[PDB]
């Protein structure tokens, strides 16, 4: 009844392993100025969201904060979905450097800024910027690639 509780927030922990494992296969934009602002941001979001799962594993059923770990925790998910994202787009633009429409979808919907950035986000407005625009555009610009795979190969 509680038990299922502290488990859910293990798993959703363990979820978190997996994702930061694949996260790692995803190449690194690097210290580009375009992704000087990222970069620090998703440090920050790296550093918090690793203190908040080490957290909920020595974090007990009644703890005052259960809720505010856990929400944090879901927060994470989506952060690390926008530096994955990121990570894959400046791969790309590096492959295709130029294409309008990579940088164009990019700038508009993806690149993080000083104000413009899921800095000041949480909870719904968080995912809802994140499987929306986000992933919008990310299936826009994936749309472009293949495109471009398949006229550079001729
Ligand atoms: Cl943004
Ligand atoms: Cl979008």
């Amino acid at each position: 009844e509680a038990m299922a509780k502290v488990e859910e927030v293990q798993k959703v922990v363990k979820e978190l392993e997996k994702e930061l494992g694949e996260l790692d296969k995803v190449p690194s934009y690097g210290d580009a100025q375009d992704y000087s602002y990222q970069k620090a941001l998703w440090e920050e979001f790296l550093r918090i969201g690793k203190d908040n799962m080490d957290y909920a594993s020595k974090m007990k059923a009644d703890d005052k904060f259960f809720h505010k770990v856990k929400g944090d925790l879901n927060d994470f998910k989506y952060q690390i979905k926008v530096e994955n994202y990121i990570r894959q787009v400046a791969e790309l633009r590096k492959k295709y450097p130029g294409d309008n429409t990579i940088e164009e979808e990019y700038n508009a919907h993806l690149k993080q800024d000083e104000g413009k950035s899921i800095a000041s986000q949480e909870g719904a407005t968080l995912r809802d910027y994140v499987d929306r625009e986000a992933s919008e555009a990310m299936g826009r610009i994936k749309q472009r690639v293949a495109e471009l795979e398949i006229l550079e190969h001729h």
